[PDB]
């Protein structure tokens, strides 16, 4: 259970930094301006209404959920510091009753923290559910606009699936970068937000879902930009290839892709939250089994003492080490401003060229 707890914590913490950055990109998205086309006023208002709801979903995550996930790390640290302390306090000839008191104190903490993880899982499950509905309904606003300007709905839908497909690649590259950097002592996570497509001027730039996450090592040395550059540039390319689509349909499409991308992050958060809740479940079960087996007299104090002792010398070390690195990295995220005349792909491409020069390669 100690390693299950470790893996749950690592997966939820890394994914939490990913959806956090995605939510920031949704919050920073500027309303769409189709002022130059009075006949698209209705579409402009439907798109800004859906965007407002997306910003509220993102805000809900940042303010109401992110802190519970960070609280979970702290709860893991307190749990294991407490289990460890039991090991150092219980003297030699401690009675069954004293051991039952001690087991009780750790089971109470574990159940308290299991319930916090469970409530976190429900809250993210609900947000994911709402995002599935809102992102699915948003697509009708885009088709409707495409119909108002007699665009080809086949070409639009193809672009939508192509962007979904490249977003899996971008997500997987960001996930691998963050997982790989989460447990580096002295390492930091670096994020940037920027337009998802190449810029062209009077169209509203879409930063929603335009994210980069990279690592920084000793001396602020960026890692991950070379890897990430490939999938970011590919998205920019896929948009470039549909410059025959109406400009406003393209913007509307970019928000839709950002709305679906947000729902994808929330599904990843559900999966991580489930894995963490299952880890707590197996921790409380183990304690309940030790509580019953000591009472049934199937085990004894001596076994329990050695069980907690070994744990404290072994897998608990890894968890406690992880809790400290994870809190530093989640608290030390470095936010890079992207200039208004650079896409997220442009920005990372420039960081990738700097990364090549630092590697002399």
């Amino acid at each position: 259970p100690t390693l299950y707890m470790n893996d749950g914590m690592n997966a939820q913490s890394s994914q939490a930094l990913h959806i956090q950055t995605y939510c920031n990109s949704v919050r920073q998205q500027i309303p769409v301006d189709f002022g130059r086309f009075p006949n698209l006023r209705e579409s402009e208002r439907q798109i800004n209404t859906g965007l407002g709801a997306a910003r509220q979903h993102a805000e809900h995550y940042l303010k109401d959920i992110q802190p519970l996930i960070i609280r979970n790390v702290t709860n893991i640290q307190d749990y294991f510091e407490t289990q460890n302390l039991i090991s150092t306090v219980m003297p030699s000839g401690a009675t069954k009753e004293q051991w039952l008191s001690a087991l009780g104190m750790v089971s109470d903490k574990a159940k308290e923290y299991q319930e916090v993880s469970a409530n976190t899982r429900r809250t993210i499950g609900s947000l994911n559910d709402k995002l599935i509905i809102d992102s699915n309904n948003y697509q009708l606003i885009v088709v409707n606009l495409n119909n108002v300007v007699n665009g080809n709905n086949g070409v639009l839908e193809q672009l939508n699936r192509d962007i979904d497909g490249i977003n899996a690649a971008i997500d997987g590259a960001i996930a691998g970068i963050v997982v790989g950097g989460l447990l580096v002592i002295g390492g930091a996570i670096v994020t940037a937000i920027g337009a998802v497509a190449g810029l062209v001027t009077t169209s509203t730039p879409v930063v929603m879902g335009g994210i980069a996450m990279m690592t920084a090592g000793a001396g602020g040395v960026i890692g991950g930009a070379i890897v990430l550059d490939k999938s970011l540039s590919a998205r920019e390319k896929l948009y470039r290839d549909r410059s025959q689509l109406n400009s406003e349909v393209l913007v509307a499409s970019q928000i839709g892709s950002g709305y679906r991308g947000l729902q994808t992050q929330a599904q990843s958060a559900v999966t991580a939250a489930t894995q963490m809740n299952n880890a707590w479940d197996s921790l409380t079960s183990e304690l309940e089994t030790l509580n019953a087996n000591l009472r049934k007299g199937i085990i004894d104090d001596s076994f329990l003492r050695q069980l907690f002792l070994t744990a404290s010398q072994t897998s608990v070390t890894k968890v406690l080490d992880g809790t400290k690195i994870i809190k530093q990295q989640m608290a030390g995220v470095v936010v890079r401003e992207v200039p208004a005349n650079q896409s997220i792909a442009d920005f990372v491409k420039r960081l990738a060229a700097l990364e090549h020069h630092h590697h002399h390669h």
